């Protein structure tokens, strides 16, 4: 169904300019700095065999996913190597269309494993960085990337 044409870099900030910070190997907050380190998006391109993009934590080897846990849909990081194909549902976990508002410059990120699920982050900061079917309903799920 996917596959790798390319990773860039990025910077990225919610619309409330909370950065991503990598808390602990398993755990991605957003919050305000200033004091500790903000992570960039490896962000890997793909193309159906829409922009589907798999998300990097670059430097520390880890990719964004969306599972099933319990009963709920979950955002979490994985130890994973660069994927050349996502041909299964299982892999399907990695892909998130990146939906850009090329006008004002902002971006959505939605589950490919679980459409209609979106990127957000708390309107409080420190807490983790989860996924909604809600997105930007008492949550920010709006983003700006820059390279």
């Amino acid at each position: 169904a996917f596959r790798y044409t390319r990773s860039q870099s990025f910077d990225i900030f919610d619309i409330n300019q909370k950065c991503f910070v990598l808390e602990s190997p398993t755990q991605l907050v957003a919050l305000h700095l200033q004091s500790s380190q903000k992570v960039r998006l490896n962000i890997a391109l793909y193309r159906p065999r829409q922009m589907p993009v798999a998300l990097g934590i670059k430097g520390y080897k880890l990719y964004m996913s969306c599972v099933m846990s319990g009963t709920e849909p979950t955002l979490q990081l994985e130890e994973a190597d660069v994927m050349r194909d996502i041909d299964s549902v299982e892999l399907t976990r990695f892909i998130f269309y990146r939906l850009d508002s090329p006008t004002e410059g902002t971006t959505r990120f939605e589950s490919a494993a679980f459409p209609g699920w979106f990127i957000c982050t708390s309107l409080q900061p420190a807490q983790p960085v989860g996924i909604t079917n809600q997105p930007d309903q008492v949550n920010i799920a709006t983003y700006k990337l820059s390279g």
